[PDB]
């Protein structure tokens, strides 16, 4: 069987319903008249043009069959996060978006599984919303990797991680609100450069701060897009931790020892990159993810893993094995 | 023989000489009374503590012997660049720093080779200063990877690159003035996260803009610290260029075809990282560099390459071969 655990949705959101939250920065979905194309829109600006598969759960199951993917986990498009908003307005919006998600997963909840979003800019509202959603049916939460200038070392974000680790709630960490200000203007560089760095920063933020020494080993946490550039740059981190007391102060073990404490999806779009990745993470902590349905997500879902020189057991774990232990799937 | 082509110096600069340029932003060297320790200082603030090898070319040759490195190329500590300054002041400062460099390399110019800095914020002054310096003895120029919000795609920086390509001047591109604003506060995250992303952005900036289709093939250009995270994330770039017309518009060939047009140093601090790197770049475009004398530079210079499963011939090219064609060292 095949489980793709990194994919996204966007719900049937009217201009009128989103304007009631923020007729300026609440995102909404405009579908064409035919009904197989459309755009995500902030106020009345065009944000991203999207395909029917993003919002239509029936059309999506049909593609899932063409693709040979049996169960697919899916979660909010990072533009739905609303972390910049006021906390009550975001807790309201999060509640609707996760309802929409169960509504979307209704089309076939043995094959479509959902992850919820939280108002992460408020620890209390984020914690209650995380537990409600798992009880309502979501298999876990998906969070942006940072919150303005708070990275995952921030005490509040660590508190949200521990809360989930204690309630045995799995977490997918997604790059979002990328760094870099005004420089990565064209050629989609924010996805090519800033996305991988954002992820690496999140992972390194937990490690070098000692967060893993303080968070329960029971936390199920996954970092998207191969964990950014983390695995390739890990040796540069180990060498700095050995040669610099300020790198070493909050981190008792050498940083590569902590790879036993988190997961990554397999989306790295290259056999060499994939082989190095499992070499660092181990075949048990790499899962099949595709970033479906966006252009940048590997058309042939699972094709990179299946054509690899990896073990037949390694393939089985990335394709299916680890994603069902991680998410508790039949 | 061994050639380490990535290393740095800092000259004997007094508080008062630096104050005549900017008693606020000009860096200077304070040596202890003993004289084997010291600090780089901006105005009156402590910037980096350094050790004798950074400024003492005699002490350095002695360590060069202990380390078994025959010739070492060296260049300015990126804090010396002064790209934020007024152009004439910076052209004045660059001229003194490159004189200092030849003064430093005087201690033994058959083992210490130098690269010059330029006032890159002024294309004319940068071009004259680049040619000046090569004629005075430098083997080429070292530049920060970006200039505020101008990346190597910027037409000024492209004009500086082709000026050098036409005068057959080699270029080492160094990450500097790292992105990330206020987030990577502690654990030296700017060196771990932002430095590799800066490099990757520079390389990708030339490729995806078509700069390599417009710059003469004769350009000898090298990117530091293994070219950042570029070689690992290259497949993500290829896949984006195939699936997105806006990634593809300015770039006629698929982006991984352009690895035949630049070099990288070998400083990636890991055998798997190193093996993937030469797999992407080819054994001919990877050169031994150590970032000596900073804490984060592999104290066993060349030790990573020599202990690798790479070919006897690959080792000879990285250790010695490529760095002497590139730099014209006999
Ligand atoms: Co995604
Ligand atoms: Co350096």
């Amino acid at each position: 069987p095949r489980i793709d655990m990194h994919s996204h949705f966007f719900p049937r959101i009217s201009e009128q319903e989103a304007a009631k939250f923020d007729a300026n920065h609440a995102p909404w979905l405009q579908v064409s008249a035919k009904g197989d194309t459309g755009s995500i829109m902030m106020g009345k600006n065009n944000f991203r043009p999207v395909y029917q598969a993003l919002w239509d759960p029936a059309f999506r199951i049909e593609e899932m069959d063409a693709q040979g993917v049996d169960v697919q986990v899916t979660c909010a498009t990072p533009v739905m996060f609303g972390y910049t908003w006021e906390a009550n307005k975001a807790a309201q919006w999060a509640e609707r978006m996760n309802d929409f998600a169960l509504e979307f997963a209704a089309a076939n909840p043995q094959r479509i599984k959902v992850l919820a979003q939280v108002p992460l800019q408020d620890l209390d509202l984020a914690c209650k919303e995380a537990s409600r959603a798992v009880a309502a049916g979501h298999l876990g939460i998906q969070i942006g990797n940072h919150l303005g200038d708070k990275d995952l070392d921030d005490a509040t974000l660590e508190a949200f991680l521990t809360h989930c680790a204690n309630e045995d709630i799995p977490i997918l960490v997604h790059p979002w609100d990328m760094m870099g200000g005004q420089r990565m203007k064209k050629w989609m560089l924010p996805w090519l450069v800033a996305m991988p760095a954002e992820t690496q920063l999140a992972i390194l933020s937990l490690i070098l701060s000692g967060a893993f020494e303080r968070i329960p080993k029971s936390l199920k946490i996954c970092f998207g897009h191969g964990g950014g550039s983390f695995a390739f740059l890990l040796g540069r981190v180990d060498n700095a931790w050995r040669h610099r007391d300020i790198v070493r102060e909050d981190c008792p073990r050498p940083p590569s020892e902590y790879v036993d404490r988190f997961f990554v999806d397999s989306a790295v779009f290259n056999p060499g990159a994939l082989e190095l990745l499992v070499s660092v993470m181990g075949e048990d902590r790499v899962m099949l993810g595709s970033d479906y349905p966006f252009p940048l997500g590997e058309q042939k879902i699972g094709g990179l893993v299946l054509s690899s020189n990896l073990g037949e057991s390694a393939k089985d774990k990335i394709i299916s094995g680890n994603a069902s232990k991680f998410f508790n799937i039949n």
